[PDB]
């Protein structure tokens, strides 16, 4: 809808000023026409509330603009009405165009250096090209303009002015595409700083240096570190260099710089974990510490499924209850109800095994439910970097095993149903350790951009393969002998044989001891042409072609899942185990801050 | 036949040339030799008609042409008389020699400005390697030269001057190959404008437009919008641009510029697609109406497809009405006559599912019949960009669907085979709407790329060794008993078993507890080499290859699918469903015409 909104918005601005003798001078620039009209309502407005001034400085004509102030000086101070430009001032427009002759002019009427343009075309959104923020200031800013950054200055603009997001101008300095400026611009305002600016945070709790962090800003963060850095000493071709981790390991806090940065739903944030300082301290703690306790989890937790696996194989389980009738059942035994099932010492190890099995799913239940409600669900959920399908199916094999433990409370059958997911999803769970180790975590990443990317593709298609071939081979069989050739006899078999011909995981059906309906050996044909040799080796083709374009996203996935798992694994360990990460300055007189010291040759 | 015709006119040109010292004189410039010649017949031809001044101008030799002119000022008004060449005059080679004197020496000696040149040799043709139409300012304009378009329009060249395809020289130029003067030379062409000129259609009644448009030449078509946009304003790095639509929605014709670009045979028609107005334009029509609608549309023929499945699966059959007698016979049940197939309030359900059936077949022959004779049956089936395979199943569905319904009312045996006939393409056609999903319109392009590519290849190869080693099969297995090893027990049961064999898709023959043909295991194991480890593995090796340097192309014509769909739903569906697309100029004081507004940063 707000297309079709801005679009009417656009169209109704330039049918006021083609409607209107002063509007139409001011864009046109006809100063005959003003020097007439201007003699005998200055005051008149544009669809939005515009003045004819503001039509001067969009069209970019100083002499209109300043015959529109000689005649009518209010102009200056005045700002638009309606939704869409609310708040902005000719001032706003004579910075967005560069014009500081202009600028000049309205600073000296006496527009206002502080006049926020508070409308829904300022306001960061995907509706809008741009984000300049709301005042003079964050505009002259963005637009990289250092004579206008500092003539608004110079006329009391505040460099601390905060917009509806709480965004400062250094804030609004680091959403900015990559251009020569912003870094020079970002350090011009900073000598205007003499808390520091670059402490103040929006209302994401965001300081610049974070947001730069979040925001992927690879550029600004280096430019941050240069005032953060000191350089101790350097010889022939070494230096070493003293970094001030205080804003990167953030501590004490409750949401880390590190995190910020791994949890960032932005690409480009990545790029931030091999920045220098980032680097070396992300890697110290992990090959320290996390790579360690990974390791002791990880074998935790293979354990445990060992355990839950033998309490699975040892299920209690009893001679059936009734006769078999019919030849086709093939049920001999059932399961215990629970003063049968626990009866032998055999039975009390397994109790014990069975504890330890809900016991673990208690704790998983109790170590990730928190972290869905911290981190917002789509997030903690829907993040490769942070383990997100492997949070889903962890808690869904102990949801299943807290199922599978009131069912045998209550003599329930079909204990099998959630224990099989259990065993499959349990199992499947300990992929998520893979992410510790170079050979395999990787390998984890491609698995899971293929099951996303090119099987649910194949999976669509070969759907309706299935459906086409397996209702042609049910109607094909449906006037035979079902105990003759059984993969056809109804339509779920069908179905389900269709699939396994798809995947040649079953044999063409065949019997040469009788006469099969040639619409089967017509219809088996199109199948095998169709699934088996162009489908099913299209598919390998597919994923052939995916592996090589997706192998540099999937390693820099995986130095991402490092990083994210040493913040998680920091977070959530006891603090003893993870001592405060590099040098405490204040034993060789530095105070109260940490640093990590780099040596590097050059 | 027509290279070796038209080889024999330009050897018997240059015969005739050689044969007559005028026409040599003219050639070679041979001055003193023409100072002799024209004092003592100056009107004699060349083979095709030529005069000694078509000759002269042929050779580029002004010297010899004025002394032609000279002695018989006559010969300037010539044309050449037979049908290679008929209607060329002095002036149009001069033009194509771009002699600026020699032309401005035979307009003195008042030769045609108005001349055709009709001949075969000036027609386009894929026989011509240049069409610069017929009249000498089509052959100025499309040599580039600006002196002699001016110079011929001063002597009364007519600019709007039509040929043979109807096309004016604003047609000729966008047929050109793009070099940098044909923009130029369009923007010249038309300051003697001053209908318009780019109004005129050609015979297919395209205007220079829609010819820009079908052609592919985007160039010329970013020169053409240059002036029907509109800068609205510039703020900073933001303007607005309002755009006409009227030659690009083509309101309210037959066949609007959309749907002739999309259906054109040339490959470069696509690239008009992604620019900007056009862009935009099908981009909004495809996330506001097409997209929506299309879903629906699936949905509809997704229910339509269960509906018939559901009639197969329930179709009316009784145990059948003879006994079996050898073991080979396993048919138990039989088709049901009319009167014994609707006799229960079930067979009532399945005839309003057949009915529901039948109306659907009718529906889409209703829907597709009417388009083939629109379109052109070549280009409605032949285009990948329409949905052209797609439309031959969707039309063999309907076509044995009503097949099946006639012999259903006449008690006819065998409904099972356009029964899985029709399943199978009926569910296949499903694959159409996979057009309007990002996830997987690519794939089912480059499926069909696969089929008329890599697959028919494979299986001309296949067909041969199926052939060699069925045969070979066969009758290394005559000797032997058919109820020991039944894959090879008759001629069709070979050639299938070993087309089965050759995808893997049966285990190979195999009996332990017998004495297999020792020409078998070594035919077997050569079969196994060539066919499965070779040559299935090669198709593997094939379509991957084939995959990547295919995956652009397949991109670009999905990109072409979204917008040839979108075409399509609004020329088809009801007006009250596809509003007009863009903004009315008549509420704003534009007039009767609509526009697309873009916003950009630059
Ligand atoms: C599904 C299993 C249906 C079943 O349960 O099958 C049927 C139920 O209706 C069906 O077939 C369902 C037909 C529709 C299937 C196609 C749509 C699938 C979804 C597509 C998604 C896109 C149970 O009967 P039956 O197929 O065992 O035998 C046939 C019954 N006679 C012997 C008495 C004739
Ligand atoms: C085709 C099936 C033939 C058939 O129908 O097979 C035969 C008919 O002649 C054939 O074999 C056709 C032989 C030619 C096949 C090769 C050409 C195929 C086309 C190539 C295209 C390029 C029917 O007899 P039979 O093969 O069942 O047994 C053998 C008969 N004896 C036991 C009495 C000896
Ligand atoms: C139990 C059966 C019947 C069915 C329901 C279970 C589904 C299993 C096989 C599927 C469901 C989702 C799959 C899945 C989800 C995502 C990932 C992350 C990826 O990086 C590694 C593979 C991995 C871990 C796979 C493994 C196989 C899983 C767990
Ligand atoms: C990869 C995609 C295509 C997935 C969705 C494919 C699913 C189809 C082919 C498979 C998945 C599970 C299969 C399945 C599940 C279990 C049963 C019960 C069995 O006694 C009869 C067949 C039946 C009903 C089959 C039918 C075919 C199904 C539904
Ligand atoms: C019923 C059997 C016996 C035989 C005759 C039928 C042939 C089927 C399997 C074949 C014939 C042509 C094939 C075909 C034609 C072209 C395309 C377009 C492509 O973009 C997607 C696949 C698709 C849709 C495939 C699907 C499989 C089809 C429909
Ligand atoms: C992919 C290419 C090679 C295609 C054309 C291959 C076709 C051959 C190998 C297959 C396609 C259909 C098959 C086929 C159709 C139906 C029957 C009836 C059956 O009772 C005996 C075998 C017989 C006669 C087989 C013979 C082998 C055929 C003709």
């Amino acid at each position: 809808d707000w297309e079709q909104y801005r679009d009417r918005v656009n169209m109704l601005q330039q049918e006021r000023i083609r409607d209107s003798p002063l509007l139409q001078a001011a864009k046109e620039n006809d100063l005959r026409l003003l020097k007439i009209l201007l003699l005998n309502d200055f005051q008149q407005r544009g669809a939005v509330g515009e003045t004819a001034l503001h039509v001067a400085a969009l069209y970019d004509n100083l002499e209109a603009a300043t015959l529109l102030m000689e005649a009518a000086p209010e102009l200056a101070k005045e700002p638009a009405l309606c939704e869409p430009f609310v708040g902005q001032t000719a001032l706003h427009i004579a910075v967005m165009n560069q014009n500081l002759n202009l600028v000049r002019a309205l600073l000296a009427r006496g527009a206002s250096v502080s006049a926020r343009a508070t409308g829904a075309a300022f306001r960061r959104s995907p509706h809008n090209l741009i984000y300049y923020g709301e005042h003079p200031l964050s505009f002259a800013a963005c637009v990289g303009s250092e004579e206008i950054v500092r003539l608004l200055i110079e006329h009391g603009a505040d460099i601390r002015a905060q917009d509806s997001l709480g965004n400062t101008v250094l804030h609004i300095l680091i959403l900015q595409p990559n251009k020569t400026f912003a870094c020079q611009m970002y350090n011009l305002l900073l000598s205007y700083d003499e808390q520091s600016l670059e402490l103040v945070p929006n209302h994401q709790g965001l300081t610049p240096f974070k947001l730069a962090g979040v925001e992927g800003n690879t550029v600004m963060f280096q430019h941050l570190m240069q005032k953060r850095k000191h350089v101790q000493w350097t010889c022939g071709p070494l230096t070493s260099t003293l970094y001030d981790l205080t804003e990167i390991d953030s501590w004490g806090e409750e949401l880390s710089f590190l995190e910020l940065v791994v949890s960032s739903k932005k690409r480009e944030a990545r790029q931030i974990l091999e920045q220098t300082p980032v680097k070396e301290l992300v890697s110290f703690k992990w090959k320290k510490y996390g790579r360690p306790y990974f390791c002791v989890l990880a074998s935790l937790y293979i354990l445990y499924m060992i355990c839950f696996t033998t309490c699975c194989i040892y299920r209690p389980l009893k001679l059936r209850d009734d006769n078999r009738t019919d030849p086709r059942d093939i049920t001999i035994l059932q399961q215990k109800l629970l003063q049968e099932a626990y009866v032998t010492h055999q039975d009390n190890i397994r109790l014990v095994g069975e504890l330890v099995t809900v016991t673990g799913a208690v704790i998983i239940l109790l170590l990730e439910i928190p972290d869905i409600f911290r981190v917002g669900a789509s997030r903690y959920f829907g993040q490769t970097i942070l383990g997100g399908p492997f949070h889903v199916i962890i808690i869904t094999y102990a949801s299943l095993v807290l199922l599978t433990m009131v069912m045998r409370l209550t003599n329930m059958n079909g204990e099998v149903v959630p224990l099989s997911f259990a065993l499959v999803l349990g199992w499947c769970s300990v992929m998520y350790f893979a992410r510790g180790f170079q050979m395999l975590g990787p390998f984890t990443i491609m698995i899971q951009k293929m099951i996303f990317g090119d099987l649910m593709r194949f999976c669509w298609l070969m759907a309706v393969v299935i459906l086409g071939f397996a209702s042609a081979f049910h109607i094909t069989f449906q006037t035979e002998d079902p105990n003759n050739l059984g993969e056809f006899s109804d339509y779920p078999t069908a179905l389900f044989s269709t699939f396994e011909l798809f995947l040649t995981i079953i044999d063409g059906p065949a019997n040469y001891s009788v006469d099969l309906p040639f619409m089967y050996c017509i219809t088996y044909a199109a199948f095998a042409i169709i699934a088996t040799l162009l489908m099913l080796n299209l598919f390998i083709a597919m994923m052939g072609d995916t592996h090589w374009r997706v192998a540099q996203e999937r390693d820099e996935l995986w130095r991402a899942q490092v990083v994210a798992t040493t913040v998680m694994l920091e977070r959530k360990m006891p603090r003893f185990l993870w001592p405060r990460s590099g040098i405490c300055g204040y034993e060789y007189g530095l105070g109260d801050r940490w640093f990590l010291r780099v040596e590097n040759h050059h």
